[PDB]
């Protein structure tokens, strides 16, 4: 009875790109088809002055074959009418790194402690989701404290999404 349209998902109101600058550790991700991040995954966020923002991440990426590495990656954001959605253009530093254009959401976020992220890469013919990834970031790499870890797993629940989470682990491989 739960509505999992996409188009039916609530995001952050009045998102502000400032506000939202600087480091994200992942918490948790939902992985998509064909998983790239891995773990170790942290986050850095940026606003410009023409008010565009962009991100760079590294994490662990295994390479099939079980290789192992730490990829260095950047985004760029476009700006959509909605100003907690936005295009996410992507590629690696190296070349062979994967790379593309995803949807970025910002569902909710505080600022100061957490961030719930979505993508869909590509919808169901019934507006569900067939392709989706989320990240949860927190601000303290060691995690969120008990209030807010109650709000995102509620964020979690809407977003059709809260049983299908992994947690990311962080040890310095990078
Ligand atoms: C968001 C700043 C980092 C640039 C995005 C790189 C992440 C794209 C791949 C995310 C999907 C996945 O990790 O499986
Ligand atoms: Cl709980
Ligand atoms: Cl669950």
């Amino acid at each position: 009875e739960r509505d999992c349209r996409v188009s039916s998902f609530r995001v952050k109101e009045n998102f502000d790109k400032a506000r939202f600058s600087g480091t994200w550790y992942a918490m948790a991700k939902k992985d998509p088809e064909g998983l790239f991040l891995q773990d170790n995954i942290v986050a850095e966020f940026s606003v410009d002055e023409t008010g565009q923002m962009s991100a760079t991440a590294k994490g662990r990426v295994r390479l099939l074959n079980n290789w192992d590495v730490c990829a260095d990656m950047v985004g760029t954001f476009t700006d959509t009418e909605d100003p907690a959605k936005f295009k996410m253009k992507y590629w690696g530093v190296a070349s062979f790194l994967q790379k593309g254009n995803d949807d970025h959401w910002i569902v909710d976020t505080d600022y100061d402690t957490y961030a719930v992220q979505y993508s869909c890469r590509l919808l169901n013919l019934d507006g569900t989701c067939a392709d989706s990834y989320s990240f949860v970031f927190s601000r303290d790499p060691n995690g969120l404290p008990p209030e807010a870890q109650k709000i995102v797993r509620q964020r979690q629940e809407e977003l059709c999404l809260a049983r299908q989470y992994r947690l990311i682990v962080h040890n310095g491989y990078c």
